[PDB]
């Protein structure tokens, strides 16, 4: 992974859904299962990482909120 390959891949999901800018729980959980299938599980539950993602409530995970999962899974 990278930035440009997280951005494009953050978008090519999210366009199914929502916004390009913007991956709903669904979008999320599809992106995730693809991508980080151990990580998405880590110690909670989809909702919690959903609302811990979304900390702006709005519905979707955007690409700014996103890069908190980018720096989790980082971490």
């Amino acid at each position: 992974k990278s930035p440009e390959e997280l951005k494009g891949i953050f978008e090519k999901y999210a366009a199914k859904e929502g916004d390009p800018n913007q991956l709903s729980k669904e979008e999320l959980k599809l992106l995730l299962q693809t991508e980080f299938p151990s990580l998405l599980k880590g110690g909670s539950t989809l909702d919690e990482l959903f609302e811990e993602l979304d900390k702006n409530g709005d519905g979707e995970v955007s690409f700014e909120e996103f890069q908190v999962l980018v720096k989790k899974i980082s971490q």
